[PDB]
């Protein structure tokens, strides 16, 4: 999670989409959804990221469709947009053991359980967390057991981005379980 605010220049494709969802959460405009091999994906837009500024206008008090709608009457020939890094998230190293374990249990990408004397215990990994990306590959709507062979196939070190449930919960309301699955950018990042 960089610690400030920074510049992303968008540039429409050849169909007009950007490939992205945007919500309202307290006030501000977050991504609910990065499409694989978009626009968004290629400049780094991420899950959880705070969208500031569209076109050096604020967002601040937006609904979600106004968003959208911005969004839709952009000259896209180029879009400026200001962004927070995942301001909801934080990310958690961890050493898997002899036995390539780091040390939890999760139930549909929900952290449920830490395990007493493990890498996650001594990390000090919460509770009531959904894992939104490891080694900073965007999980999200994945399988558990797809999300296990993540981990299993890692490094020995695992580095993990975790969400409070509660907030993870109130994004990704109003966009069904399959889009998630299907649609949301799951790809090592290009350079």
């Amino acid at each position: 999670i960089k610690q400030g605010i920074r510049e992303v220049i968008l540039c429409k494709d050849q169909d007009g989409k950007i490939g992205l969802r945007l919500k309202s959460i307290d006030n501000g405009i977050f991504v609910q959804l990065v499409q694989a091999n978009s626009p968004a994906s290629l400049v780094g837009l991420r899950f959880g990221d705070q969208v500031l500024q569209i076109n050096g206008e604020n967002c601040a008090g937006w609904s979600s469709d106004k968003a959208h709608k911005v969004l839709k009457q952009a000259f896209g020939e180029k879009i400026t947009m200001t962004i927070r890094d995942r301001p909801f998230e934080r990310t958690i190293t961890m050493h898997k053991d002899s036995t390539g374990h780091v040390g939890f249990i999760f139930k549909n990408g929900k952290i449920t359980s830490i395990v007493k004397d493990s890498s996650a215990a001594r990390n000090g990994l919460l509770t009531e967390h959904n894992i939104c990306e490891i080694n900073g590959q965007n999980v999200i709507g994945l399988k558990d057991s797809q999300i296990a062979d993540i981990l299993s196939t890692s490094g020995t070190v695992v580095t993990i981005t975790i969400m409070p449930a509660f907030i993870f919960e109130h994004i990704i309301k109003r966009m069904a379980p399959s889009i998630m699955k299907s649609l949301m950018d799951h790809t090592i990042p290009e350079v």
